[PDB]
Protein backbone atom coordinates (compact mmCIF):
# COMPACT_ATOMS: atom_id res chain seq x y z
CA UNK A 1 0.00 0.00 0.00
CA UNK A 2 0.90 3.68 -0.03
CA UNK A 3 0.82 6.21 2.43
CA UNK A 4 0.68 9.95 2.38
CA UNK A 5 1.43 11.78 5.99
CA UNK A 6 1.71 15.48 6.33
CA UNK A 7 4.53 17.43 8.41
CA UNK A 8 5.82 15.45 10.99
CA UNK A 9 7.27 18.51 12.98
CA UNK A 10 9.49 15.91 15.06
CA UNK A 11 6.40 14.14 16.53
CA UNK A 12 7.93 10.79 16.28
CA UNK A 13 5.70 9.09 18.86
CA UNK A 14 2.97 10.15 17.22
CA UNK A 15 4.71 9.25 13.48
CA UNK A 16 5.58 5.75 14.71
CA UNK A 17 1.74 5.19 16.76
CA UNK A 18 -0.08 5.98 13.09
CA UNK A 19 2.41 4.13 11.22
CA UNK A 20 1.33 1.20 13.20
CA UNK A 21 -1.92 1.84 13.40
CA UNK A 22 -1.85 1.18 9.52
CA UNK A 23 0.64 -2.10 9.85
CA UNK A 24 3.44 -0.06 7.65
CA UNK A 25 5.38 -2.84 5.97
CA UNK A 26 8.53 -1.51 4.42
CA UNK A 27 9.11 -3.43 1.37
CA UNK A 28 5.13 -4.05 0.82
CA UNK A 29 4.46 -0.27 1.45
CA UNK A 30 5.48 3.08 0.25
CA UNK A 31 5.17 6.25 2.09
CA UNK A 32 5.09 9.93 1.01
CA UNK A 33 6.30 12.05 3.54
CA UNK A 34 5.11 16.22 2.89
CA UNK A 35 8.49 17.32 4.50
CA UNK A 36 8.84 19.66 7.50
CA UNK A 37 10.15 16.67 9.70
CA UNK A 38 11.99 18.75 11.73
CA UNK A 39 11.52 21.38 14.52
CA UNK A 40 9.11 22.22 17.51
CA UNK A 41 8.03 18.89 18.47
CA UNK A 42 10.98 17.24 21.04
CA UNK A 43 11.60 14.29 18.42
CA UNK A 44 13.50 15.83 15.09
CA UNK A 45 16.50 13.69 15.85
CA UNK A 46 14.26 10.27 16.02
CA UNK A 47 12.46 11.48 13.14
CA UNK A 48 15.00 11.94 10.74
CA UNK A 49 17.37 8.42 11.97
CA UNK A 50 13.69 6.84 11.52
CA UNK A 51 12.71 8.16 7.94
CA UNK A 52 16.77 7.99 6.92
CA UNK A 53 16.87 4.14 6.82
CA UNK A 54 13.16 3.75 5.23
CA UNK A 55 15.69 4.26 1.80
CA UNK A 56 13.68 3.62 -0.83
CA UNK A 57 9.92 2.67 0.80
CA UNK A 58 10.12 6.46 1.81
CA UNK A 59 9.67 9.32 -0.91
CA UNK A 60 10.13 12.63 0.80
CA UNK A 61 9.99 16.44 -0.13
CA UNK A 62 11.85 18.86 1.40
CA UNK A 63 9.74 21.67 3.71
CA UNK A 64 10.98 25.16 4.65
CA UNK A 65 11.64 23.64 8.54
CA UNK A 66 14.17 21.52 6.69
CA UNK A 67 15.94 23.86 4.64
CA UNK A 68 16.18 26.20 7.87
CA UNK A 69 17.59 23.41 9.58
CA UNK A 70 20.27 22.78 7.06
CA UNK A 71 20.70 26.49 7.08
CA UNK A 72 21.52 26.90 11.15
CA UNK A 73 23.90 23.62 10.59
CA UNK A 74 25.51 25.14 8.09
CA UNK A 75 26.08 28.31 10.58
CA UNK A 76 24.07 30.63 7.93
CA UNK A 77 21.12 30.62 10.33
CA UNK A 78 20.66 31.68 14.24
CA UNK A 79 19.09 28.66 15.85
CA UNK A 80 16.21 29.45 17.55
CA UNK A 81 15.36 27.62 20.67
CA UNK A 82 11.36 27.38 20.14
CA UNK A 83 12.60 24.77 17.32
CA UNK A 84 13.91 22.27 19.32
CA UNK A 85 16.98 21.56 16.88
CA UNK A 86 20.22 21.58 19.73
CA UNK A 87 19.71 17.19 20.06
CA UNK A 88 19.65 16.96 16.40
CA UNK A 89 22.57 19.45 15.77
CA UNK A 90 24.61 18.10 18.43
CA UNK A 91 24.50 14.15 17.69
CA UNK A 92 27.19 12.47 16.64
CA UNK A 93 25.73 11.36 13.12
CA UNK A 94 24.59 14.77 12.38
CA UNK A 95 26.56 14.82 9.57
CA UNK A 96 25.20 11.35 8.19
CA UNK A 97 21.60 12.82 8.66
CA UNK A 98 21.95 16.40 7.04
CA UNK A 99 24.17 15.68 4.16
CA UNK A 100 21.41 12.66 3.25
CA UNK A 101 18.41 15.34 4.15
CA UNK A 102 20.23 18.22 1.63
CA UNK A 103 20.01 15.17 -1.18
CA UNK A 104 16.40 14.64 -0.91
CA UNK A 105 13.85 15.81 -3.58
CA UNK A 106 11.78 19.25 -3.56
CA UNK A 107 9.32 17.24 -6.08
CA UNK A 108 7.95 13.38 -5.92
CA UNK A 109 5.49 12.52 -9.59
CA UNK A 110 4.52 9.15 -9.36
CA UNK A 111 2.98 8.73 -13.14
CA UNK A 112 0.91 5.33 -12.70
CA UNK A 113 -0.82 7.33 -9.86
CA UNK A 114 -1.31 10.56 -11.40
CA UNK A 115 0.31 12.13 -8.10
CA UNK A 116 2.50 14.80 -7.50
CA UNK A 117 4.25 15.82 -4.61
CA UNK A 118 5.52 19.13 -2.77
CA UNK A 119 5.70 20.87 0.28
CA UNK A 120 3.51 23.73 -0.38
CA UNK A 121 1.80 22.85 -3.76
CA UNK A 122 2.70 23.45 -7.44
CA UNK A 123 1.86 27.34 -8.11
CA UNK A 124 -0.67 27.81 -10.67
CA UNK A 125 1.84 29.79 -12.50
CA UNK A 126 3.75 26.21 -13.59
CA UNK A 127 3.37 23.28 -15.89
CA UNK A 128 4.57 19.69 -14.94
CA UNK A 129 8.03 20.40 -16.96
CA UNK A 130 9.04 23.59 -15.87
CA UNK A 131 8.15 22.52 -12.27
CA UNK A 132 10.49 19.29 -12.75
CA UNK A 133 13.51 21.52 -14.24
CA UNK A 134 12.97 23.72 -11.17
CA UNK A 135 12.78 21.47 -8.73
CA UNK A 136 16.04 19.77 -10.54
CA UNK A 137 17.96 23.32 -10.45
CA UNK A 138 17.50 23.99 -6.66
CA UNK A 139 18.06 19.78 -6.07
CA UNK A 140 21.53 20.78 -7.24
CA UNK A 141 22.70 22.94 -5.82
CA UNK A 142 21.26 21.65 -1.99
CA UNK A 143 23.48 18.51 -3.02
CA UNK A 144 26.62 20.16 -3.94
CA UNK A 145 29.52 21.24 -2.03
CA UNK A 146 28.62 24.86 -1.81
CA UNK A 147 25.30 24.49 -0.58
CA UNK A 148 25.48 26.59 2.13
CA UNK A 149 25.90 30.23 -0.51
CA UNK A 150 22.84 28.78 -1.94
CA UNK A 151 20.90 28.30 2.00
CA UNK A 152 22.07 31.83 2.52
CA UNK A 153 20.88 33.18 -0.94
CA UNK A 154 17.22 31.73 -0.51
CA UNK A 155 16.05 33.86 2.21
CA UNK A 156 13.56 36.61 0.49
CA UNK A 157 10.20 37.18 -0.24
CA UNK A 158 11.01 38.34 -3.46
CA UNK A 159 10.67 38.26 -6.94
CA UNK A 160 7.26 36.70 -6.32
CA UNK A 161 5.72 36.36 -10.12
CA UNK A 162 7.29 33.17 -12.34
CA UNK A 163 8.97 34.30 -15.56
CA UNK A 164 11.37 31.60 -17.30
CA UNK A 165 13.55 35.00 -18.15
CA UNK A 166 14.21 34.52 -13.99
CA UNK A 167 17.76 34.29 -13.54
CA UNK A 168 20.30 33.77 -10.76
CA UNK A 169 19.09 34.87 -7.36
CA UNK A 170 16.28 35.88 -7.97
CA UNK A 171 14.80 32.95 -10.36
CA UNK A 172 16.69 30.28 -7.03
CA UNK A 173 14.13 32.45 -4.85
CA UNK A 174 10.87 32.03 -6.18
CA UNK A 175 11.55 28.46 -6.65
CA UNK A 176 12.49 27.63 -3.31
CA UNK A 177 9.21 30.63 -2.00
CA UNK A 178 7.06 28.16 -4.54
CA UNK A 179 7.88 25.18 -3.41
CA UNK A 180 8.12 25.69 0.56
CA UNK A 181 6.33 29.00 1.32
CA UNK A 182 3.22 29.30 -1.01
CA UNK A 183 -0.27 29.63 0.32
CA UNK A 184 -1.49 32.48 -1.19
CA UNK A 185 -2.34 34.27 -4.85
CA UNK A 186 -3.23 36.55 -6.42
CA UNK A 187 -5.48 36.22 -9.42
CA UNK A 188 -2.51 36.45 -11.92
CA UNK A 189 -0.77 33.57 -9.86
CA UNK A 190 1.63 35.54 -8.38
CA UNK A 191 2.79 34.47 -4.73
CA UNK A 192 1.68 36.34 -1.47
CA UNK A 193 4.73 36.03 1.34
CA UNK A 194 2.52 37.33 3.86
CA UNK A 195 -0.66 35.95 4.87
CA UNK A 196 -0.18 32.64 6.61
CA UNK A 197 -4.22 32.10 7.93
CA UNK A 198 -7.43 30.27 6.69
CA UNK A 199 -8.41 31.01 3.14
CA UNK A 200 -11.83 32.32 5.16
CA UNK A 201 -10.41 34.33 7.27
CA UNK A 202 -8.10 36.09 4.47
CA UNK A 203 -8.51 39.58 2.48
CA UNK A 204 -9.56 40.19 -1.08
CA UNK A 205 -8.42 39.02 -3.34
CA UNK A 206 -6.07 36.33 -2.19
CA UNK A 207 -6.87 33.14 -3.28
CA UNK A 208 -5.95 30.00 -2.35
CA UNK A 209 -2.48 28.56 -4.51
CA UNK A 210 -5.44 25.60 -5.40
CA UNK A 211 -8.33 27.73 -6.24
CA UNK A 212 -6.49 29.03 -9.49
CA UNK A 213 -6.69 26.45 -12.31
CA UNK A 214 -3.28 25.44 -13.46
CA UNK A 215 -1.97 23.04 -15.65
CA UNK A 216 -0.27 20.46 -13.39
CA UNK A 217 -3.82 20.59 -10.58
CA UNK A 218 -5.42 19.94 -13.71
CA UNK A 219 -4.03 16.58 -14.92
CA UNK A 220 -2.98 15.36 -11.45
CA UNK A 221 -3.85 15.13 -8.35
CA UNK A 222 -1.19 16.94 -5.55
CA UNK A 223 -0.47 16.15 -2.35
CA UNK A 224 1.28 18.88 0.11
CA UNK A 225 1.61 19.69 3.56
CA UNK A 226 3.07 23.10 4.81
CA UNK A 227 -0.80 25.03 5.14
CA UNK A 228 -1.41 24.03 8.71
CA UNK A 229 -4.35 27.17 9.42
CA UNK A 230 -6.02 25.21 6.02
CA UNK A 231 -6.89 21.84 8.98
CA UNK A 232 -6.67 19.74 5.72
CA UNK A 233 -10.06 20.70 4.88
CA UNK A 234 -11.76 22.91 2.10
CA UNK A 235 -9.52 21.59 -1.19
CA UNK A 236 -11.18 20.92 -4.36
CA UNK A 237 -11.10 17.22 -5.97
CA UNK A 238 -8.00 16.29 -6.19
CA UNK A 239 -5.95 18.77 -3.69
CA UNK A 240 -4.95 16.66 -0.59
CA UNK A 241 -4.05 18.89 2.13
CA UNK A 242 -2.13 16.54 4.66
CA UNK A 243 -0.77 18.86 7.49
CA UNK A 244 -3.74 18.97 10.22
CA UNK A 245 -1.08 20.71 12.54
CA UNK A 246 0.66 17.37 14.79
CA UNK A 247 2.78 20.03 16.44
CA UNK A 248 0.81 22.53 17.12
CA UNK A 249 -1.64 20.07 19.50
CA UNK A 250 -3.83 19.57 16.65
CA UNK A 251 -3.35 15.63 14.87
CA UNK A 252 -1.41 14.15 12.02
CA UNK A 253 -2.73 12.81 9.37
CA UNK A 254 -1.97 9.54 7.11
CA UNK A 255 -4.02 9.10 3.41
CA UNK A 256 -4.09 5.40 1.83
CA UNK A 257 -3.55 6.45 -1.43
CA UNK A 258 -5.52 2.90 -2.65
CA UNK A 259 -8.72 3.64 -0.91
CA UNK A 260 -8.25 7.02 -0.33
CA UNK A 261 -9.17 5.80 3.53
CA UNK A 262 -7.89 8.23 6.11
CA UNK A 263 -5.79 7.60 9.78
CA UNK A 264 -5.51 9.94 12.53
CA UNK A 265 -3.22 9.99 15.47
CA UNK A 266 -4.41 12.74 18.05
CA UNK A 267 -1.09 14.50 19.30
CA UNK A 268 0.41 13.90 22.75
CA UNK A 269 0.77 17.25 23.30
N1 LIG B 1 -5.28 26.41 12.98
C1 LIG B 1 -4.56 27.56 12.79
N2 LIG B 1 -5.18 28.75 12.56
C2 LIG B 1 -4.47 29.89 12.37
N3 LIG B 1 -3.13 29.85 12.41
C3 LIG B 1 -2.46 28.68 12.63
C4 LIG B 1 -3.15 27.52 12.83
N4 LIG B 1 -2.23 26.52 13.03
C5 LIG B 1 -1.01 27.05 12.96
N5 LIG B 1 -1.13 28.37 12.72
C6 LIG B 1 -0.08 29.39 12.56
O1 LIG B 1 0.53 29.25 11.27
C7 LIG B 1 1.85 29.80 11.36
C8 LIG B 1 2.74 29.08 10.33
O2 LIG B 1 2.90 27.73 10.80
P1 LIG B 1 2.60 26.44 9.83
O3 LIG B 1 1.24 26.59 9.12
O4 LIG B 1 2.59 25.16 10.70
O5 LIG B 1 3.80 26.31 8.74
P2 LIG B 1 5.37 25.98 8.99
O6 LIG B 1 5.53 24.60 9.65
O7 LIG B 1 6.11 25.98 7.66
O8 LIG B 1 5.95 27.04 9.90
C9 LIG B 1 2.32 29.52 12.80
O9 LIG B 1 2.93 30.71 13.30
C10 LIG B 1 1.04 29.23 13.62
O10 LIG B 1 0.93 30.17 14.68
MN1 LIG C 1 6.00 24.43 6.06
MN1 LIG D 1 5.06 22.77 8.77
Amino acid sequence: ATYLIGDVHGCYDELIALLHKVEFTPGKDTLWLTGDLVARGPGSLDVLRYVKSLGDSVRLVLGNHDLHLLAVFAGISRNKPKDRLTPLLEAPDADELLNWLRRQPLLQIDEEKKLVMAHAGITPQWDLQTAKECARDVEAVLSSDSYPFFLDAMYGDMPNNWSPELRGLGRLRFITNAFTRMRFCFPNGQLDMYSKESPEEAPAPLKPWFAIPGPVAEEYSIAFGHWASLEGKGTPEGIYALDTGCCWGGTLTCLRWEDKQYFVQPSNR
